[PDB]
């Protein structure tokens, strides 16, 4: 399952007909009233700050690489209520073991390349952990942490996590895999 496929879905098939009217009733309330009329609204987009309303995706400690990796503009300065609202519905239950762990290794590599690095891992951990404190933060201790879990979980010892080594090494030790349960 490669980010094409995904692409396949998010053209014209993840937006319904019911969300999309009840769902664009709500983001209309936030912009002009004057501006309600529908040629407008689909053929212009909703500014950055208008989604920032939504406090829930912003927990997430990189709700802009989520929202620029899921969302799709020529400068990036616009966003879909679309994607943007299909990424939250999606996320909400349709979340399958399945789309779960592609999802994942996407958001998990803060670096957006597709491998996974030490520090990645340690951006997770500890963003969750208490972003802005001596925390669970990269020392030497912490060091030696991920380099103990990727031994004792992966052998190849290859130095970093991929995706399969992802959705085994997560789902291969108590470890990750009881935390596993949901991310984002
Ligand atoms: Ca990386
Ligand atoms: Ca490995």
């Amino acid at each position: 399952l490669s980010k094409e496929l995904l692409a396949e879905y998010q053209d014209l098939t993840f937006l319904t007909k019911q969300e999309i009217l009840l769902a664009h009733r709500r983001f209309c309330e936030l912009l002009p009233q004057e501006q309600r009329s529908v040629e407008s609204s689909l053929r212009a987009q909703v500014p950055f700050e208008q989604i920032l309303s939504l406090p829930e995706l912003k927990a997430n400690p990189f709700k802009e690489r989520i929202c620029r990796v899921f969302s799709t503009s020529p400068a990036k300065d616009s966003l879909s209520f679309e994607d943007f609202l299909d990424l939250l519905s999606v996320f909400s239950d349709t979340a399958t073991p399945d789309i779960k762990s592609h999802y994942a290794f996407r958001i998990f590599d803060f670096d957006d390349d597709g491998t996974l690095n030490r520090e990645d891992l340690s951006r997770l951990v500890n963003c969750l952990t208490g972003e802005g404190e001596d925390t669970r933060l990269s020392a030497s201790e912490m060091k030696q942490l991920i380099d103990n879990i990727l031994e004792e979980s992966d052998i190849d010892r290859d130095g970093t996590i991929n995706l399969s080594e992802f959705q085994h090494v997560i789902s291969r030790s108590p470890d990750f895999a009881s935390s596993f349960k949901i991310v984002l």
